[PDB]
């Protein structure tokens, strides 16, 4: 189940930081 984020987003956030 994961129509968008299912709650994923919480290390994507964290991703967003790392990447340019």
């Amino acid at each position: 189940w994961d129509p968008y984020f299912a709650g994923v987003k919480k290390l994507t956030k964290a991703i967003l930081a790392v990447r340019a």
